[PDB]
């Protein structure tokens, strides 16, 4: 499959845009609201489908490009919701479509080609031969669907040569344009249709005479007669040519908005007009404005006419090289739609009579096209050639739409339509056929372009808006596979996007932008909920599974390291042979240090086999969960069952969480009677933890005297929180009292910080000013460093007489200036690493923290940044 | 700390309810739109209030009630980001209701008690209510400043004036039923005039034995002589009537106003219903009709009358000086809101049927001589009314300047919006400082329209906001299940609250467009504020904190409830073995996991590395990536978990049994099959096969076992002609008919037939259609027969267990009948398999459990192994046994 840009993706393009609203609806807008007007309302009507492209061509290029058809790609680069959701919004944007293709080929055959063969009876003779048309046309596509892909060709053909003509027209206009006379009634505009000539009297066999146009406004066939109107003879008869060649003057005239109401009478601004009261019997021979006009109206009625964009990428899998063939297509139509735009609502303000261009069936002129009059073979060719356009149109739209739904059906997304998958023996629809034929029937029987385009404009702009904020949102979130590699794309555009249709879709009628805005999100949330029925087999259960699952994939991608340091905790519990909490107050601390926010594991080893003990430990498991439902800490619970508890803590250390929703930190607690019983497990499996969690780059927590640490009913009223930072670990050492002091329960204790040559002044301005960003601005008291002293830290960090000695000073001045203290919190030096030196590394933690009531030892990480 | 219901809470909402809409605007409200529009008026006013009242009680039942006020009780029981939100789309209600009770005070002081104290007399009255508003303004907020307490003593009083002055209305009502008062209004053909000006209405009076021209006709015709005829032809062509305006209760004139009258802007207020003859007029008399004010149309009375039933978050606003308030709050403000509705629909009717059609319209009183047109039915006399509602505005609105700095100072003190923590800063005794100023200079940009008509809509708005946020969030927390959510009300249902919100955001909507919209988008963005600020706060980062929360957050709510999912749906953990180098040893059972899954769900894929900890860390780190980038290879979403032991066998124990968090947890395990195991002389590897299994069945986990890894299909391979055999045996029917569907899900399988193959016959037959029915394989259904004793004994057989029984004599230095008789079955039962599906694609069959005994491992491996010999490509499942289907 082999095909280049041009034939692939840009005549298609053109082919679709093409439509009728620029023959029957273009000179009946340009008239009614002027050139600037105008151009405002189709620069607003090209910027939301232009911004549309882009983020199209930013979707047709990320990854390889599925090859099934236009909204494969939709869904495979936007997920199965919003792709689902965007396909029933374009089928019905594409059933009415057809619809109102067959409304007006069935309004340029009544009106101008034969009306013989035919208030409400031109809505009964439109209703009537509408359905018969739909019937006809949905028999023909059931039949014949390989002569309209042969013939398609021809309707392109058509509408070029048409707007060649047109413009070849304009041009032979400006040096001599062609004679359709206008016939005027003072300031009014008389139709054409009836009188033979417009002129009271006339000369006849040597004498004046009343003319029909008398007659006709004036019901005595005598000239001798005043039981007329005041208007007529009121005022003159003039005729005006309604073709005046290219000039300045004329564009003068029509360039500010002349926006009529219903009945109203159109006048040609710019004649002398005496005004009078006039009969009742003469309105039907002034044409008249047909519907109320404004701007938001012409705004919905033209819009139809820009649409398209998504029909372009619909041969992917017959293309060369899609990345760089379908961006450049659709950009290159929809430049060269804006530009015909341009250029025509020009050359139509500033070429015509201001008052022929508001007959919306050509009354003015003697029923006949009004744009049509300028065409240089004859005005016959316009009227064939919108015929066979809208011909075709109806009958590719009512081609395309049904194999969509069929599309959408069998990919088994939304249930309840999967009969519609019913396809023929060819897979031709069988059951969308007569369901597409169905709705168009219900919207035929609305028989008035001036009201199937509107719903036709809300159905487009919402299947916009969300592709539009699909891109914007899959950028913003970093979503695992979307990356669009797009040059002149970023998501500052699409959200300019969908701002700028979502104010259309509001503009046009707010109630209709309602309904379907809420029909759009009953299905978005219908496809999440089966999704989720389907993945992992419950409904809300389900939900929720989903929502975590698409989290956590999000997150694994990106830079591991946040900017901040905030604790979170995996919290070892140590249960009792008759699988009790022996600790209930870990749980406490751990639930005072976080305050219900944040992740908190609570983990727990059980010695013995897995092979028979599985009923225990879910025991365990409930049991855990129970006294931490008490306590009110909300985390998660953990039981393995090892063979011996050291490996069992290790795993358990380093396998905890899922992906990113990983804990940074472990608060275990201290061995008691370790010395006093002969058997020196204790201190071995505690000095093994604790050489484990610091090779993993974790901090640490060892509460020590957990038999005296508050409950959460306890209140404190005096006191002072002490900290004693020594040298290293200073960022968590100063947010670990802040952190804590956050909850009630220690919410007035006084912070004072302790630090043990150097310079008092510059050491304290820079903890005051490190204090300032964080505004605890506790009170600093700097006792004397001494180096000999702390050579214990600093030499195991970057002697055993020593140590001892280092310990039981720093433990008497710490006992001597802090024994009424609160809580103490103080850095520990580091292990040994000969596995030897436990005993006296035991020692001296145990001689340094001798005499406090409440002490909390915390050992840095190394990787926190506050 | 105890008080009532009634003193604490009842009369303070009362209080809060009654405002300044009834006296200046509800006569005009039910005379422009009849007495049926206006009752349905009030009935959807009340609907909204009615169930937002509900919810709130709803809200104040669970759990213990915050002491704070009413802004806590919302902020401790939906969330920071929905509490934030609600306090300031009320703080902004709050503060325009004070501007407009000073609006409504002005247009009393201005238009009724004192007229000639007018600076400015179209735009005059626009300018002295914009000079006197902020005078008003400035000395309120003064006063507030210094005075709190004079007004918290003074509170009671507004209340009683409030009810004296209702109360003095029906009994005008009631002496008008029998003897009504006196207070004509004059008529022009079928207008109305303004009674001010003229002296009498009558066109000539006689002075002195004769007839004069009256100060109407000089006002009407400019000439003071009768004898001209140079005046407009509606004069002269209509006569002057003079009609009673209070007409005793009666039926006809009830029966008279009871369709709508939607005038339009400069219109005449005309009394259908009186012979008029038209004829055109001049231009210098419309100074002299009365004339409609503005454009009026239902949606604008809507908006209008809807300020005067809010407040009913004002009624919790007493939370701590409570008895029970679980059992005081709801019954409090649900009598509160009874007897506000009742009130009006009373009102409303006795407005309706006691006054005429054409003062009704008279905005502000002119057909009568300058007064209250409520005031005019009043017993004592009309002037209890203005004092009346006077008071009432001044003291509503200093309670509004009272209550409103106060909620911003406790979102201020909250800390929850970082960059107005200056509005904190209270005083000494803790009154409001910086937000005092900031609340009065809201205000003032408020008064700065004075015109009640257009700032009521506003108003509207942000209630209806807050409102339809309330009602919104209880409902969503009743349907997820959120876990600490558990209201105790009675009369309470998720339905209630859903259609609440339907029907106040048909409100917000209807009133404008445009204003709901810009509301809406400044909550949205309120509240992505605060969800942003609070991944701040608790994790680190701005956008990776927002994807941290969402996990918890639905980790959590999955956490509580039934653990058992109605079906069942394999989850895989796919055990890889990492070579000596630390490469993947068979990257086939990543593509096969990706074809089993296609891209949905959950696959973890753990990987064991012997060694120790300590020293082993960057091993670890290496292989996380290595196993990452092959993963991401074969296109297969899913996490990866390393763990670094000392024996392979307890960290694949420790994984298996330890993975995930909370609810997300795998239930099959996926290990490959061991090559080689009889070749080699260490025995590792089928004893580390028969312990994984042992522990993955025992947990009740599925199993699935593929053999032969080396010849199944990449994903670039796709198969065209080919049938996969099922060969299921007795039990674990479910799962084995679930994984071929699942499996020819995908395109490398697209369209592989599916055969049952099964070792009454029609019955069963019947019975696995009917089943397939419903999943609708419709695959073909084979029923093989069992043989018996096809082979009473095998030489071969025998063979092999002396094989067995030399390979155990091996082992040692470094019933033989019986045993073989189960090989022997195998051995027939791998005939015939192999006899009719050896060309099969892909061949599905479900193992017998391994032994209970832990030594007869070896007859069990040569059993397996004879079982699958010469299939190409043979998958074993085995149950768990909590398979439901
Ligand atoms: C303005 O007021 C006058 C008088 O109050 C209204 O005209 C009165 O209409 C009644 C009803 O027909 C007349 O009664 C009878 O009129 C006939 C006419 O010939 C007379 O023959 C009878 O003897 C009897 O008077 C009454 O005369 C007549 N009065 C006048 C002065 O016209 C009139 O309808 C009112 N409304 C307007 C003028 O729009
Ligand atoms: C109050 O007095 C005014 C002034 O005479 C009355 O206005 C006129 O009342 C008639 C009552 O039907 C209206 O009749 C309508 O006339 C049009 C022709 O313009 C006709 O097409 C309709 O079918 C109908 O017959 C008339 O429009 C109206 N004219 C004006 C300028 O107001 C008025 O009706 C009297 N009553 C009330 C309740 O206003
Ligand atoms: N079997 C276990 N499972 C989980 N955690 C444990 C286990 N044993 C100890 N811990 C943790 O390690 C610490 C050391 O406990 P150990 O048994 O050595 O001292 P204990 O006070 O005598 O009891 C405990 O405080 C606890 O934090
Ligand atoms: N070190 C390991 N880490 C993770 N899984 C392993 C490991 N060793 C074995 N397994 C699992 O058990 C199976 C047994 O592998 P074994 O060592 O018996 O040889 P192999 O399967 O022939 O290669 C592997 O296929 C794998 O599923
Ligand atoms: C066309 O004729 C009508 C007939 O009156 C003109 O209408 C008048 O326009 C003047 C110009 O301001 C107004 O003051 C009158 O009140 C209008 N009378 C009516 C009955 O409408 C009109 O201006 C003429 N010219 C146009 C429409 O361009
Ligand atoms: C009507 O036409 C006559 C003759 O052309 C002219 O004299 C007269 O002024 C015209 N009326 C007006 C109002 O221009």
């Amino acid at each position: 499959p082999s095909m280049g840009t041009l034939m692939g993706v840009y005549l298609p393009c053109l082919q679709n845009i093409f439509g009728v609203i620029l023959f029957l609806r273009l000179t009946w807008m340009v008239g009614t609201a002027g050139v600037l007007q105008a151009l405002l309302i189709v620069l607003i009507c090209c910027c939301c489908t232009l911004l549309t492209a882009i983020s199209m061509s930013a979707i047709a290029t990320n990854g390889v490009v599925p090859a099934g058809g236009s909204y494969f790609m939709i869904s495979r680069s936007l997920g199965p919701e919003f792709g689902g959701a965007v396909g029933l919004c374009f089928y019905l944007g594409t059933t009415f479509a057809a619809a109102m293709y067959i409304l007006g080929a069935i309004e340029i055959l009544l009106t101008y080609i034969a009306p013989p063969a035919a208030s409400n009876a031109t809505l009964n003779n439109m209703r009537v031969y509408g359905t018969i048309f739909l019937t006809f046309m949905t028999l023909v596509v059931f039949v014949g669907v390989k002569y309209v892909n042969k013939f398609a060709s021809l309707f392109l053909a058509c509408v070029i040569i048409s707007i060649l003509s047109i413009y070849a027209g304009g041009i032979k206009s400006i040096f001599d344009p062609p004679v359709f006379p206008v016939c005027m009634l003072g300031n009014r505009t008389l139709s054409r249709d009836q009188f033979d000539i417009c002129a009271k009297t006339a000369v006849v066999d040597n004498e004046t005479v009343a003319t029909q146009l008398w007659s006709f406004f004036c019901h005595s066939p005598n000239l001798t007669t005043d039981s007329c109107d005041p208007y007529f003879m009121l005022n003159n008869v003039t005729e005006i040519p309604g073709i005046p060649g290219a000039a300045a003057g004329v564009l003068q005239e029509n360039l500010w908005s002349a926006y009529l109401e219903k009945g109203d009478i159109v006048e040609k601004h710019g004649l002398p007009s005496a005004d009078a009261p006039s009969l009742k019997e003469s309105l039907p021979l002034y044409v008249v404005a047909d519907i109320a006009t404004s701007f938001t109206v012409l705004v919905g009625i033209f819009f139809p006419s820009v649409t398209g964009i998504m029909a372009g990428s619909n041969r992917s899998g017959d293309l060369r090289d899609a990345q760089k063939s379908i961006p450049v297509g659709t950009i290159l139509a929809i430049i060269t739609t804006s530009l015909v735009y341009f250029s025509s609502v020009v050359l139509f303000g500033a070429c015509i009579e201001g008052v022929v261009l508001r007959d919306k069936y050509g009354d003015g002129v003697s029923r006949n096209l009004v744009v049509g009059t300028l065409a240089w073979p004859s005005p016959w060719v316009i009227v064939i050639g919108s015929f066979f356009s809208t011909c075709g149109a109806g009958l590719q739209s009512l081609t395309g739409a049904p194999r969509l739904l069929q599309a959408i059906a069998k990919d088994n997304i939304i249930p309840f339509l999967r009969v519609f998958g019913h396809g023929k023996v060819n897979g031709e629809p069988t059951w969308a056929l007569l369901l597409t034929a169905l709705i168009a029937e219900l919207g035929i029987l609305i028989a008035s372009l001036d009201m199937v385009a509107p719903i036709l404009s809300m159905f487009f702009l919402m299947c916009y808006l969300f592709v539009n904020l699909a891109c914007a949102v899959q950028t913003l979130l970093r979503t695992p596979n979307w990356r669009p590699r797009f040059k002149y794309y970023h998501w500052a555009l699409s959200f300019l996007g969908m701002s700028l249709c979502l104010a259309l879709m509001f503009v046009s009628s707010w109630y209709y932008a309602l309904v379907a805005m809420l029909i759009a999100g009953m299905i978005y949330k219908y496809i999440e909920y089966q999704g989720a029925e389907k993945e992992w087999g419950d409904g809300i259960r389900g939900l929720s599974l989903s929502a975590a699952r698409y989290a956590l994939l999000r997150l694994e991608e990106g830079p591991p390291h946040t900017k901040n340091w905030r604790p979170q905790l995996l919290v070892l519990l140590k249960l009792d042979e008759d699988l009790h909490v022996k600790y209930p107050r870990l749980l406490t601390f751990a639930s005072q240090l976080k305050a219900g926010k944040g992740l908190t594991i609570v983990g727990s080893v059980i010695q013995g086999s897995f092979l028979e003990s599985y009923g225990e430990a879910q025991a365990a498991e409930q049991t855990i969960k129970n006294m931490m439902e008490i306590e009110k800490v909300k985390g998660f619970c953990q039981v393995v069952v090892a063979s011996k508890v050291r490996e069992g803590l290790a795993h358990l250390i380093q396998s905890c969480g899922l992906g990113g929703m990983r804990h940074n930190s472990v608060v275990l607690g201290w061995p008691y009677g370790w010395r006093q019983s002969e058997d020196p497990r204790a201190w071995k499996t505690f000095i093994d933890t604790v050489r484990c969690t610091t090779a993993a780059h974790l901090a640490l927590l060892v509460p020590k005297n957990i038999a005296f640490y508050p409950s959460n009913h306890e209140r404190y009223l005096e006191g002072h929180i002490d900290v004693w930072w020594i040298v290293h670990d200073g960022g968590m050492l100063m947010l670990l009292p802040f952190l804590l002091r956050q909850h009630k329960v220690w919410r007035k204790c006084r912070m004072r910080i302790f630090t043990v040559d150097d310079n008092s002044i510059q050491m304290k301005k820079d903890l005051a000013v490190f204090l300032y960003h964080l505004r605890l601005e506790a009170e600093v008291e700097v006792v004397e460093m001494h180096n000999s002293d702390i050579s214990a830290y600093t030499y195991e960090r970057t002697s055993n007489v020593r140590r001892m000695h280092t310990a039981v000073k720093l433990n008497e001045v710490i006992v001597t200036r802090s024994h009424d203290a609160r809580l103490v919190l103080l850095n520990m030096p580091g292990p040994p690493r000969n596995s030897e030196g436990d005993e006296n590394y035991m020692e001296f933690l145990e001689v340094l923290t001798e005499g406090l009531e409440r002490v909390l030892l915390v050992r840095g990480g190394g990787r926190e940044v506050i």
